[PDB]
C-alpha cells in the first residue's frame, strides 16, 4: 500500500513575523526551497471572515474519472450545483463510499484509496471538482474593500492585510485569485507555475487538501520518471499540455529517487508553493480554497 512521503515544513509566525508575507517568505527560504512547498499557520487570533456572495454562488464542476490514465466521451452528465448542494453531495458520497461520518475517516485512508483508485482497472470511481472558478464571478473569499459587500468593522483588517491573497503581489518586472471548491478525491496533478511563479494557497474552511511537493533542483529529475513512465501518446505533448494529465503516483517519483514531501493543510492554514517546484494534491471531502501567483 502507499507509503506517505515525509511532512513538509510547517511554520507558526508570531505576531511579529506574521506582519509582512514576502519577507517572512524570504526568511524561511533557505529550508522551504528545499521542500518545494511549505506550510504557514497564522497566530490564533488570525481569523478572516469568509466574504463570498453565498446566496448566488452557482457553478457546475468538472468530473473527474480518477483511474482515466491506466484505462487506456458521455460517462457523467453533472449537475450544477449551490455551494450547499455541492456540500450535500460530496459529504453523502464520502460517508456512503467509507460507511462512517465524514469526519471520523482517517486522512491516512482517504490517502491509500485516492492512490489504490488511480491505479484500479477494476473499480472507476468518478468524482466532481469545482475548480478554476474566478473570484470575479462570486468575489473573493477575503474581504475586499471594492464596495461590492459590505465590510464590518472587524474585518478590515482582513480586507487591508498582506495576507489576503488578493493584497498580493502580481506583477512581474519586464492577474486575481481562483477558488477551488473540492470533495473527496477531487485532485490537481503534478505541475508548476507559468513563469515558474511562486503560489500561495489558503483554506478558508472544510475538510483538509492534501499536498505533495517536489523542489525545483528534482524538477529535472521529475520530468526525466515523468518521460520514461507517462503514455506514450502524452509524452511528446508540450509542457503545457502533458500537465492536464501528469497524474502519478508520489512512491513511484520516490522509487526513482525524486525527492517528495507531503502536508494536509488544514482550514485556516496556508501552503507557499517555491519557483518551479511541482506540486499535486487531493482534497480529504468538502472544502473551498483560494490560491494565486505572487512576485518577489
Ligand atoms: O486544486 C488545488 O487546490 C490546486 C492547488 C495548487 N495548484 C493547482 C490546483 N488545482 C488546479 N489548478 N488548475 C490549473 C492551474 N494550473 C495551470 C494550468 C495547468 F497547466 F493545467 C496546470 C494547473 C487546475 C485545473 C483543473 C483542476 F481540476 C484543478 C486545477
Ligand atoms: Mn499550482
Amino acid at each position: 500500500e502507499f507509503v506517505p512521503p515525509p511532512e513538509c515544513p510547517v511554520f507558526e509566525p508570531s505576531w511579529e513575523e506574521f506582519t509582512d508575507p514576502l519577507s517572512f517568505i524570504g526568511r524561511i527560504r533557505p529550508l522551504a526551497e528545499k521542500t518545494g512547498i511549505c506550510k504557514i499557520r497564522p497566530p490564533k487570533d488570525w481569523q478572516p471572515p469568509f466574504a463570498c456572495e453565498v446566496k448566488s454562488f452557482r457553478f457546475t464542476p468538472r468530473v473527474q474519472r480518477l483511474n482515466e490514465l491506466e484505462a487506456m466521451g458521455f460517462e457523467q452528465a453533472v449537475r450544477e450545483y449551490t455551494l450547499q448542494s455541492f456540500g450535500e453531495m460530496a459529504d453523502n458520497f464520502k460517508s456512503d463510499y467509507f460507511n462512517m461520518p465524514v469526519h471520523m475517516v482517517p486522512t491516512e485512508l482517504v490517502e491509500k484509496e485516492f492512490w489504490r483508485l488511480v491505479s484500479s482497472i477494476e473499480e472507476d470511481v468518478i468524482v466532481e471538482y469545482g475548480a478554476d472558478i474566478s473570484s470575479k464571478d462570486f468575489g473573493s473569499g477575503f474581504p475586499v474593500k471594492d464596495g461590492r459587500r459590505k465590510i464590518l468593522p472587524e474585518e478590515e483588517e482582513y480586507a487591508l492585510s498582506g495576507w489576503n491573497l488578493n493584497n498580493m503581489p502580481v506583477l512581474e518586472q519586464s492577474k486575481v485569485p481562483w477558488l477551488y471548491v473540492g470533495m473527496c478525491f477531487s485532485s490537481f496533478c503534478w505541475h508548476i507555475e507559468d513563469h515558474w511563479s511562486y503560489s500561495i494557497n489558503y483554506l478558508h474552511w472544510g475538510e483538509p487538501k492534501t499536498w505533495y511537493g517536489v523542489p525545483s533542483h528534482a524538477a529535472e529529475q521529475l520530468e526525466e520518471v515523468m518521460r520514461e513512465l507517462a503514455p506514450e501518446l502524452f509524452e511528446s505533448q508540450p509542457d503545457l499540455l502533458h500537465q492536464l494529465v501528469t497524474i502519478m503516483n508520489p512512491n513511484v517519483l520516490m522509487e526513482h529517487g525524486v525527492p517528495v514531501y507531503r502536508t494536509n493543510q488544514c482550514a485556516g492554514e496556508f501552503v507557499v508553493t517555491f519557483p518551479r517546484a511541482y506540486h499535486s494534491g487531493f482534497n480529504q471531502g468538502y472544502n473551498f480554497a483560494e490560491a494565486v501567483n505572487f512576485c518577489t
